[PDB]
């Protein structure tokens, strides 16, 4: 089958599914399976629709038709009668003009973001009497203008008694577009131009769950996007009995609506508010009373970032003590409050929620900040503490202090005190000059993950990290201050000590220099060592550090890339964990990896030496390994492979040579013995030569059934002459 | 003359100086003049000496030797005896294990620098008798190693009446030589292992001045380079009564030697010194008490930087009385004095000293910092604050306040009250994120400079620096966050209200919007605009922008380079200053660059065009421009000049065609009626190939007068054949 584009059936499902995304294609191509379901022909040079592009397929249910768009598109009259199982349509991005018509009445979503509709009518409507959802937004806004206000004729929407979706954002709305159907659940009206809610605006939604109302009336101060601010500075007019009707109202964004007040009559008909957005406002004085929160026993999320007033930089946070009201808080981010010290009783109204899990304190400029003081949030499971200026992922391990991008040069035993529930600690970006020595995080017993990535570490003792007894993962990334001088001492042994250590990402850190010259571990099993330097430590001659990793029994992931190796000296493969399981060495500069030394890794399947600068491919893959099984030779440069390459090699179950300058290849190298087995092949990117030599690749290529992505784009043909650029399927 | 080394000539002077600095020469060219002075062979392949190297130069003063080392420099006996006007030498970094044997009684200066002389004895020494400077450092050390301690016999520099200075650094010199020559006046022994001091070491140096022992006993805490503390982490073991006989002293630098105290009893009888290094030492709690500052009344210089306790942050300076002692103290460095908040009273003892002109205070980490508090040293002349962490070049311009790297995030009127005496504020790197709005740097009425580099800058409002009404420099270069924004308002137009402006650095902003159509002022003379887009600003059919620098009337040098301009519409140049003097357009990428418009700039002279794309020369360039005199073309893709290039083209100056392709330049094109006039001209790293077809080329190069650098090693020849890599004088 030549079609360009992939098909996935699930008969259970009964969906047949023909993508053509990013496929340039100029029309719809002929042979579609009658049988199809799910038709996306996303950003492609597609002209135009006709009655005929879906002529014989009626068992479609969906059509994917996203950013197509000489000039704009245009579609042919009953372009879409035909289509009765027709349930879903996306045509965003295509610069329409109107609203089709002709959809089958069975149609249940729309999109019509990013065109040029900004009038809506009834008469235009009318044949959505079924839709369920409907996205009409991105048609007015900064990026995509229209010079004019978005235009709603009085009962629009009404008559659409199944819409329960509707998205108007980036519209140019200046009024809600009365009266919305009372069977709506989704209201998304933010990022507009509306300055005023009337009191008769919500009257019917009673089964309204989301309402958003983000952006309009915005506060535009060091706005990075254009955006206009109402008059005088005004924020959203809303009436205090605006939200009575909504009485399944789950979540409500008001984020970046220049609001000064939240008067507590808001909420009082909104007895299952879960989610309430509040960025972007002049909420600071609001923060100190909160008179609001009372009427929120239910509220699961309440973000309050950025919510400062110019000009000012406060002693302290001002919580009102109305935050103890929010029995089922779980997440609570109050960043851009910016203020100068943070006490232990600033967050006393926090203190017996506990239900509470995140507290989100960054982007405030906190100067001083005793971590003691968190030894009452041990229930608690993320603490923020980032960009702030504190001075003297890890969610899955328990509660993490993240301690990132702060002012602390130096690490105190004493400032760690009382955490030590602590699980995870992210240190990284503070820049902290130390030479470890064993009793910097000793509070830290139960640490499990410690990131210590972009500061400046001096391995001068081999008793660094020694009383971290718990600690699984260390991140040491990004030290290559110390790392990078010459002739100090490098105590890579440190590990020896670290009884249960897992994990170890020490990369980018420019080593080498090693005055240790083994690395000793019983229980690490992945090792990062990418960006470094081995082309030193592994320089001619130097047998010293050829042995670098052979200590580490218990390892299985080994990262050395990246590393300048040029070659790697004969005898580093006997120096190797005797349980390394997968290695990588890419983007390395490897000129010649020599291929039977791989008999000594008995426990390889995963060689990854992609982006390298290899020429040859081994003799034979079976004499090589016999446990070998996911070869990435992506981005590498050969010409030709072995007349016996593949042979005997069954344990084989992935192969990339994708981006190379590959020519021809025959059949005794590739055995379909070996081929049924192998679930992923890449071939793509390459310089193949479509020629009369080539007769079983030609036939066996669009015959077989081995996975080859992009076997009609990507991997094209050289030659000769006329048949450049031929599909390889197309032969 | 074929000497592919440099000469000048000095009549007066009576120096004739011949220079070969990396020139990759195998032997002592022959054809020498006999009467040059001055002789350079630095970094070269040299392998030996012999007297037949300087057999016939008697009249040579000064030979240069450095560092031009299969195996090391051998020196045959009897080398430099026939140099008897010979004056100096330098012999540094030519691995020699023992001084040269041989040299003429007349020699002043003898320079023996990072060889592997580890060895002194007073027979060798015994030729030079009347040497005034010894440079004998750098024999073992880290880079350079020997393995043993630095040997020198009893009095072997005794006898040395005439030795005037003498450098022992960096030599693992474990005492000192005992006894020295009374006559000496610089001493350095700085970075050297000895630990102990004995008081009959400086008995007859009374006209030493400079006296160095930096390094030894050395703190060796986060150090870059591999140093050796001594036993117990002591410090350099100097006797109270060392420095008696010492009495013309003028400079003792004790910078690193790990000392803990510094008696008075030390500066008892050095009553003239003026410079006092006393940096990476633990002599924090000596500067709260500081009891030998009493006894240094003409100190000029105290550098007392990275003297901060490990594990310790200070709440505050505690500066004692006695800096009040200092009454020529003119420079102070007090960095690495890590501590927590900068009061007003702590610099209590520095506000009366009239000849203080500089206060460095950076690398202290301090958090609080009224910076209305330095009102009083309005007599300084620099004020750094520099990588601090306060919150809310100049030196020619006044009074300075270094804010640069800083945690200032935003900027208030009242923080700059009571510093209207400031002529400069750098608040580089802070990252400030502002829109300005003409009334922040209020009280700053004197200032004239003002850098704001690497920050965020808004540039919303036209009235932006309005108040700043003597700012004659800003520099608003890397603030690229908000002009890479696209939509909002860039109002260039900002610099109608400055005055006085006079220079304008704004570069690598990415700005490629400006609601401003033109830029107004009536006394900017300079404005760099690199690394910016104004490519987007001048796109094709964009005619809005082609006139932004007209309104400049003043402008005389523009700097409009690496701004990916591929071609210059057609009409920019007419949209240019009247008064253009200076114009570069380098490393932007011109594809075409048009000559024929340039007779509307009837006032440039230096028009720069390196590093570009060009391919074709102009026809004629007197029919371009009529002031023109300075072009560069360095780094362009040029082939071969047409017919008639500088034909009747006189007012020209300055040529550069360094690193083309061209490959023949002939006479019709190149009359020497114009070369006679050119001060320089730069064809090296170009394409010439050396055939018959270019005798006047060969016949002019090696027998005119016009100044082209590397004339004998860059400028090569291609072809043909046998003549590849010909140098272009040796046709
Ligand atoms: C193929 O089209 C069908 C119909 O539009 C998609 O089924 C919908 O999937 C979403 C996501 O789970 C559900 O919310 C809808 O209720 C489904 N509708 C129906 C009628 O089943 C299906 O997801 C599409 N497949 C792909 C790969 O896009
Ligand atoms: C949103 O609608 C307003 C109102 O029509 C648009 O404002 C117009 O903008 C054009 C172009 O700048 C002007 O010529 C008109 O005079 C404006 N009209 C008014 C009443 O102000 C605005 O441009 C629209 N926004 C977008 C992104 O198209
Ligand atoms: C420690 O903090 C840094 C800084 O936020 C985290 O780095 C970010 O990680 C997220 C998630 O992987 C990325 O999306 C961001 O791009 C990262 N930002 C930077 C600047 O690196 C880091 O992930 C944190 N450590 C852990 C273990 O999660
Ligand atoms: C050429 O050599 C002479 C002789 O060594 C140099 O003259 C010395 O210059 C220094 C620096 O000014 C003085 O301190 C010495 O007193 C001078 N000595 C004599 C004997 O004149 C001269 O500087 C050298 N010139 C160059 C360009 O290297
Ligand atoms: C400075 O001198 C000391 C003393 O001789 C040298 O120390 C020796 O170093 C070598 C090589 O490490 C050892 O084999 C010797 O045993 C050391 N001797 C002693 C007495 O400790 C030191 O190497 C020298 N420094 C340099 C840079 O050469
Ligand atoms: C403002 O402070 C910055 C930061 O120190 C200065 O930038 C340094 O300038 C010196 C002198 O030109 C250079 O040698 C350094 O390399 C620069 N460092 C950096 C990080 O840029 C800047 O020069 C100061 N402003 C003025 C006018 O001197
Ligand atoms: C959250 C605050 C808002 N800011 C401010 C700008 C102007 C002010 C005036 N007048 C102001 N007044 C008080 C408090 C904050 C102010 C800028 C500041 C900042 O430095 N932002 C960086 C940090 N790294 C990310 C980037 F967003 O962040
Ligand atoms: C000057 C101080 C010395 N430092 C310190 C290291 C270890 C300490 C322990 N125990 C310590 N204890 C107290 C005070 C300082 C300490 C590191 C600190 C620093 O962050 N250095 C950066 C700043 N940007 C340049 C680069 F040098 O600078
Ligand atoms: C019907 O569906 C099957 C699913 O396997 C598909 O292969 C076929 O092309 C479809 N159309 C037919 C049978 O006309
Ligand atoms: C905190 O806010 C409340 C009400 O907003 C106010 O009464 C109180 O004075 C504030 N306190 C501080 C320290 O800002
Ligand atoms: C931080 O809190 C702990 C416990 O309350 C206390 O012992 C310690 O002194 C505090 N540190 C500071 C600097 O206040
Ligand atoms: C690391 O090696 C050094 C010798 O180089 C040794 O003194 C130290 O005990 C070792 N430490 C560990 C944890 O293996
Ligand atoms: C090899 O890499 C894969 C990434 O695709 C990883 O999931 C796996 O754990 C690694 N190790 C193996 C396959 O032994
Ligand atoms: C003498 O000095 C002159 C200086 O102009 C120089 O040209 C000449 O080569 C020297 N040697 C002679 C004349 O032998
Ligand atoms: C300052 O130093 C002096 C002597 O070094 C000491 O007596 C005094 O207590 C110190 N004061 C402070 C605040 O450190
Ligand atoms: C800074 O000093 C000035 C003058 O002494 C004073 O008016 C101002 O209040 C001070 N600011 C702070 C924060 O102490
Ligand atoms: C800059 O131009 C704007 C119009 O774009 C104008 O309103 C403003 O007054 C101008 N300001 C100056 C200083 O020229
Ligand atoms: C132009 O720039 C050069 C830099 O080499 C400078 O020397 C000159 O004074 C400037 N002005 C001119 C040539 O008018």
């Amino acid at each position: 089958k030549t079609l360009p584009c992939d098909v996935t059936l699930d008969v259970s499902k009964n969906h047949v599914i023909v993508d053509c995304t990013d496929k340039h294609l100029t029309e719809i191509p002929g042979g579609i399976p009658t049988n199809t379901t799910n038709l996306t022909l996303t950003i492609n040079h597609i002209p135009d629709i006709s009655p005929a592009s879906f002529h014989r397929l009626v068992h479609l249910v969906e059509i994917d038709f996203r950013c197509n768009c000489p000039r704009r598109l245009q579609i042919k009259p009953r372009s879409f009668s035909g289509l009765t199982y027709l349930k879903s349509l996306y045509l965003d991005g295509n610069q329409l003009l109107e609203i089709p018509q002709g959809l089958p009445p069975s149609l249940q979503l729309l999109s019509l973001e990013a065109n040029n509709i900004f009038s809506i009518r009834k008469e235009q409507l009318t044949e959505l009497a079924n839709i369920e959802i409907l996205y009409l937004g991105q048609n007015c806004y900064y990026r995509n203008p229209c010079y004019v206000s978005y235009s709603i004729e009085k009962d629009a929407f009404l008559n659409l008694t199944k819409l329960k979706v509707l998205s108007l954002k980036d519209n140019n709305v200046t009024t809600v577009p009365t009266v919305l159907p009372s069977t709506l659940t989704e209201l998304y009206l933010y990022n507009n131009m509306i300055a005023e809610i009337q009191e008769d605006d919500f009257n019917n939604l009673n089964q309204l769950q989301i309402l958003d109302l983000s952006g309009n009336c915005p506060r535009c101060y060091n706005a990075p996007f254009p955006c206009t601010p109402c008059k005088n500075n005004s924020p959203l007019q809303i009436p205090v009995n605006a939200f009575d009707a909504l009485t399944e109202l789950k979540v409500l964004r008001l984020h970046s609506n220049s609001l000064q007040h939240v008067p507590p009559r808001w909420f009082k008909n909104i007895n299952n508010l879960q989610e309430l957005d509040l960025s972007q406002n002049f909420l600071a004085k609001e923060i100190g009373d909160a008179k609001f929160l009372h009427f929120l026993p239910n509220l699961i999320q309440l973000d309050l970032s950025f919510n400062f007033e110019l000009q000012v930089y406060r002693a302290s946070m001002n919580l009102s003590q109305a935050f103890s009201s929010l029995k089922s808080l779980k997440i609570l981010r109050i960043r851009g409050y910016v203020f100068k010290e943070l006490k232990s009783f600033q967050l006393s109204p926090l203190h017996n929620l506990q239900n509470l899990e995140v507290l989100d304190l960054g982007t405030n400029f906190i100067k001083i900040a005793n971590l003691s003081m968190f030894k009452q949030f041990k229930r608690l499971k993320v603490i923020d503490l980032s960009v702030n200026k504190i001075s003297p992922s890890c969610y899955k391990y328990g509660q993490t202090l993240d301690l990132s991008k702060n002012s602390i040069f130096f690490i105190k035993s004493s400032d760690f005190q009382h955490l030590s529930f602590l699980k995870c600690l992210n240190l990284s970006g503070n820049l902290i000059s130390q030479t470890l020595n064993g009793s910097e995080f000793q509070p830290l017993a139960e640490l499990r993950y410690l990131d210590f990535s972009n500061n400046r570490l001096d391995l001068l003792h081999s008793t660094a990290f020694e009383e971290l007894r718990k600690l699984e993962v260390l991140d040491i990334s990004s030290n290559s201050h110390y790392f990078q001088s010459e002739g100090i001492t490098h105590m890579l042994n440190f590990t020896k000590n670290l009884k249960v250590l897992q994990k170890l990402m020490m990369n980018d850190n420019d080593i080498s220099s090693s005055t240790s010259r083994t690395m000793e571990s019983e229980s690490l099993r992945t090792l990062e060592f990418r960006g470094n330097h081995l082309d030193v430590l592994w320089r001619d001659g130097d047998n010293r550090y050829l042995q670098l990793f052979k200590n580490l029994l218990k390892l299985e992931e080994l990262d050395i890339s990246k590393n300048s190796l040029s070659f790697l000296p004969s005898g580093v493969f006997d120096g190797m964990p005797p349980n390394l399981k997968n290695l990588s060495l890419a983007k390395n500069g490897l000129k010649s990896f020599i291929w039977e030394k791989l008999r000594y890794l008995k426990n390889l399947e995963t060689l990854d030496l992609s982006h390298n600068q290899l020429t040859t491919v081994p003799e034979r893959l079976s004499n090589c390994s016999r446990s070998l099984k996911n070869l990435i030779l992506k981005n590498n440069q050969i010409r030709s492979l072995t007349k016996y390459f593949l042979q005997d090699a069954f344990q084989l179950r992935y192969l990339d040579l994708s981006s190379n300058k590959i020519q021809m290849i025959q059949k005794t190298s590739f055995p379909e013995n070996v081929l049924n087995n192998l679930k992923m092949l890449l071939l793509h990117h390459n310089r193949f030569l479509c020629t009369c030599d080539a007769v079983w690749f030609v036939w066996w290529v669009q015959h077989t059934e081995v996975t080859i992505p992009y076997l009609a784009t990507d991997v094209t043909c050289v030659g000769p002459g006329a048949h450049k650029g031929q599909s390889v399927i197309s032969l």
